[PDB]
């Protein structure tokens, strides 16, 4: 396959549904890729993401590059080798992580390690994500509040398209990194349009193999996040994936996908006890579940739901019974992999619209 | 399959191997079985317990009894269905676990809730066992604490002994219970020879499907558990199964076989971090093994040790990683399969006694 090839098979309104082709496999669009905090899927076999349907994964660079170390994994083989996936692995570039959980500067950022001093820069972090042997790197970002005022927004974007630049430059000057891995660039600018038309114009000029837009699911509410998408994804370049960052709530990725975005992630998916149905979310700690012999979903396909009982993982749950978070996991993220396949499906039928309202009325 | 039916194939010296037929499934011995806690082999699904050569596992009715409960459970089923576990189970009695995690009388036990007051006699142990749906039942029996004193060991014995012919015929007067499940009954009596064989004798006069070394395993070191097996063990009816329960470590387990037991059981193999191997257990929490590429074990033929490092189980463990528990639990358990299925091999082939030099060797 080639290093990196998207391709949209069918679009309705501002939705598209097709392929993004890489070394390591294909990645079906709109994707959800389930995240991976320390080298590992909570709770999951690299085999078990797999058959949930997920084509391609998130690696948590920040706490990575803390435990076991970017050089260590490096020196055993690379990421996807040490924990045992074989396909696609999107990396972030550990910034943001940085900045939730520090000196910062136009160089980077200085921190403590919450588990030391570490320095990152938009040359470090793309080090780091060709150390790990990421397949897609995303360029070095400076997180920008919320609330943020319009002065702080801009100055934040600023720097980060001037991170932008860096990171490209950076991710270029490695023959093997830019033969072989794809780079997207990051749009900031807060809720501001005129400050998001700026980064995704800045973006567009540098050049970026996918364009994600950042900054939002930062406690703005659905409402205001999609009013920001209904203006910013039109921005960036059509014929290039978008990725919304953070976001994976069943019903915003329905609403983003109605908005343009081709990729998602979060670890809302990953003993909470919130299992997701069709009919909405179900938290299974609940007295109610404790006889209940259905399983988690009526409709879902996962082998949780083929064979044990809502009763039997509410048990588990209460009881902190690590298989209980093996169970709700798997469901969760094959739920979230069976949402995906069914927006892919009615994009490519013409019938997505349709879809988002007969999946509202439902979930709702 | 009958409801109860062990046959021996070969001997070599005290040790023998066959199998044990019942409704659910043949058992092949010496046999290990896995300990589940709370309605779960610690961090495995049913399928990869049966994976790694598991012929059936043990249900922690203490644990059961209190959360979800033997009523619940009957009303949803049994274990074998709540848990998904199809195979023969095996179920203590409950009542050495109550006095390990209470008013003690002829009667019974009282005793609260370490997670309410809670009463539990011969009777209400085996009614618990039936409710929970248990191949095999285990007589009810007192705890005799470790040192004993003659006369306190020969008290609790003979107290045992009386319960022992109440679990007889509580057992017997059940038909759904006594038609399709078997009962084994409890030999006590501390580390005294004559009150080990009043025991036996006791319990042989009484009749059970299986006889059971109790009282053992509670620190007195294995070259005094070897000493009391040495002449305990041939007190017990020879054509029925002989369990020592609470006993897992291999080295243990070896020289068990070698005096004459055929079913093993303990938790040793379900994060603190050590694995086993045929060179001896490692605690692959040590930072010797943070860049280890090799599996936990050279000949392991396991899932875990054919697709991951030391080095990442060791990342996970340290991270304290849901995976990490369920990878180690895997090997070790899987271990703990191919010691039984060798010893199994080599009986038949009168070379166990080699077989056991052997191990030793390489083990220690
Ligand atoms: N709060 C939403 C969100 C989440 C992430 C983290 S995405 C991630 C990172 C590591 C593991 C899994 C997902 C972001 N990352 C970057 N670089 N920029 C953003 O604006 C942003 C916004
Ligand atoms: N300390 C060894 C040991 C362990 C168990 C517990 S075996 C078990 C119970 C629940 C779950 C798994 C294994 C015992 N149980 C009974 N009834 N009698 C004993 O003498 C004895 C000695
Ligand atoms: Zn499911
Ligand atoms: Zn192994």
């Amino acid at each position: 396959r080639p290093r990196f090839s998207f391709s949209i098979a069918a679009r309705e309104g501002k939705a598209r549904t097709g392929t993004i082709e890489m070394k390591r496999g294909v990645i079906r669009t709109p994707a959800f890729m389930p995240v991976g905090t320390a080298a590992t899927v909570k709770a999951l076999k690299p085999e078990t993401v797999r058959a949930t349907g997920a084509d391609i994964i998130l690696g948590n660079t920040y706490h990575l590059m803390l435990r076991p170390g970017a050089e260590r994994i490096a020196k055993l083989g690379g990421l996807h080798s040490f924990m045992g996936w074989d396909r696609p692995i999107l990396t972030d570039s550990g910034g943001y992580q940085v900045m939730s959980l520090t000196k910062q500067s136009e160089e980077g950022v200085t921190f403590k390690s919450h588990l030391s001093r570490h320095m990152l820069s938009p040359e470090r972090s793309i080090e780091i994500q060709h150390l790990l042997g990421s397949d897609i790197v995303m360029a070095f970002d400076e997180c920008t509040p919320y609330p943020a005022t319009p002065s702080r927004a801009a100055s934040s974007m600023e720097r980060s398209m001037r991170w932008a630049k860096r990171s490209r430059d950076a991710f270029d000057s490695r023959k093997e990194q830019a033969e072989n891995a794809a780079l997207f660039g990051i749009q900031q600018g807060s809720v501001f349009e005129n400050l998001r038309q700026q980064s995704a114009d800045a973006l567009a000029e540098i050049g970026f193999d996918g364009y994600a837009v950042g900054g939002l699911a930062v406690g703005e509410g659905q409402d205001e996040m999609f009013r920001v998408l209904d203006f910013s994804v039109p921005m960036l370049p059509d014929d290039k994936p978008h990725y919304l960052m953070g976001v994976g709530k069943p019903d915003d990725i329905v609403g983003a996908v109605e908005r343009g975005i081709d990729m998602f992630d979060c670890v809302l998916p990953t003993r909470n006890g919130q299992a997701f149905t069709w009919d909405g979310p179900i938290n299974i700690r609940n007295a109610r579940f404790s006889e209940d012999l259905k399983p988690l979903d009526s409709e879902c396909h996962c082998a949780v739901c083929q064979k044990w009982s809502r009763a039997y993982i509410h048990h588990l749950i209460r009881a902190g019974e690590i298989l209980g978070a093996m169970l709700m996991t798997e469901h969760n993220i094959a739920f979230y992999q069976q949402l995906m396949q069914k927006i892919r499906d009615s994009i490519s039928e013409g019938r997505f619209s349709q879809f988002a309202q007969d999946f509202r009325a439902r979930y709702f």
